[PDB]
């Protein structure tokens, strides 16, 4: 059920088998236990010995809000990776996880989740459309941060490898996070 | 969120803030990465160094089948935290999740999971009494081990805090554990 192959590290920045842990805003980094064990639960080692061979998660999502800080955790680790375990980011196996901002509550049929101010107005536009009723005042909640949603609502919505919405991370992602990371020192 | 005290580490052994971490079926075991992560993971340290101030969840869960094997796992991992971080236990973090073992397809309601026999027939029978039909052939699904049942069947019935059934680790509990895997040598 857990094999290599077919499993995930989810990395929830906060402050199928898919495994979780957390990563909180705070470069002696590595011995921040937080880091060691995302680190240490990869199982490819770091730096010279670094084994593509021991990799334990085929795809590795990191989950943050792209409206709060400025991901200075999903800067920090993205960095981490790119030097110091770079073949993870230049192989694909890094993500981005982007978590719903929006919830239609439609009066009478299952809400419905956008992830970009478009797919809101389409959302609703083919809803209303379609004989769906929704009020006007409190029918769309802006989620403001992530987390604070609801479990199953971050779960459906974000590990449902169907309607999650993942996007791959590429050395030149990467790289921007690194120079970001330098200059903010 | 994820804060020490509002977060919980949850052991899914294969082969409200949750992390997931993996553990499959394999003393030296100290260094098994898997089991290293969970380690790492606590935060508290081992043995002489164990340190319950740095505890970063407030419950440990252990989730396997009580069906199979013989949780040679949920033996071997029981009896790492009791000779390593006893303290977890006594101060009662850990936990059993008992996964559902049933599946009732009621044939127009959202289905019912049942935990142990007995409450299989009084959900049937409550269903049934309560005018609710369901398929007497296919109708109720015999979850043979776990995982293998469905993403969300294993959440919404396993991670869900209200509806999830758990059962704490009590030193006595964990003593045997330590027993069985000095006899099974």
């Amino acid at each position: 059920f857990t094999d290599p192959r077919k499993s995930e590290l989810y990395v929830v920045e906060g402050d199928m088998f898919q495994a979780i842990l957390p990563l909180r805003g705070k470069d002696r980094v590595l011995k921040n236990t937080e880091v060691q064990a995302i680190i240490t639960a990869l199982g490819t080692g770091i730096h010279d010995e670094f084994d593509i061979g021991k990799l334990r998660y085929h795809k590795i999502v990191l989950m943050a809000d792209a409206d709060v800080d400025g991901q200075h955790i999903s800067t920090l680790l993205l960095t981490l990776l790119f030097r110091f375990m770079r073949p993870l980011i230049e192989n694909g196996h890094v993500f981005l996880a982007q978590p719903p901002l929006y919830k239609l509550k439609w009066q009478r049929s299952d809400p419905e989740f956008a992830y970009s101010d478009r797919e809101r107005d389409g959302l609703l536009e083919a809803g209303l459309k379609a004989g769906k009723k929704i009020n006007k005042e409190d029918g769309i909640q802006r989620y403001k941060g992530l987390g604070e949603m609801d479990a199953k609502e971050l779960w459906e919505t974000t590990m449902d490898p169907s309607v999650r919405v993942l996007r791959q991370v590429t050395l030149d992602d990467a790289a921007a996070a690194d120079e970001l990371f330098s200059i903010l020192m």
